[PDB]
C-alpha cells in the first residue's frame, strides 16, 4: 500500500532477545514525528504544546523499567512505559 515510511515510531522495541518469561524486553526505541508540519492526523485537540529544536528533539525515556539486565550487563529497563518528551536534564 504505502509508497514511502520513515523510521519506526517513539516506543519499546520489545526485545525479542532478551524476552523473558512473561516479557520480550525492550528499549524505547523510534521517533517522536515532531515536524513542522505533522501527518493529517484526526484526533489531537487538547492542550498539548509543541517547540521542538534542530539537532536532537524529544524522546521517550521508559516512563517505568523492569531492567532486565541482559548479556553484558545490558539494561532494557525492561521498559514498562515510556514517555516522550526532553532528553536534556536527566538521565545524564
Amino acid at each position: 500500500a504505502p509508497d514511502v515510511q520513515d523510521c519506526p515510531e517513539c516506543t519499546l522495541q520489545e526485545n525479542p532477545f532478551f524476552s523473558q518469561p512473561g516479557a520480550p524486553i525492550l528499549q524505547c526505541m523510534g521517533c517522536c514525528f515532531s515536524r513542522a508540519y505533522p501527518t493529517p492526523l484526526r484526533s489531537k485537540k487538547t492542550m498539548l504544546v509543541q517547540k521542538n529544536v534542530t539537532s536532537e528533539s524529544t524522546c521517550c525515556v521508559a516512563k517505568s523499567y523492569n531492567r532486565v539486565t541482559v548479556m553484558g550487563g545490558f539494561k532494557v529497563e525492561n521498559h514498562t512505559a515510556c514517555h516522550c518528551s526532553t532528553c536534556y536534564y536527566h538521565k545524564s
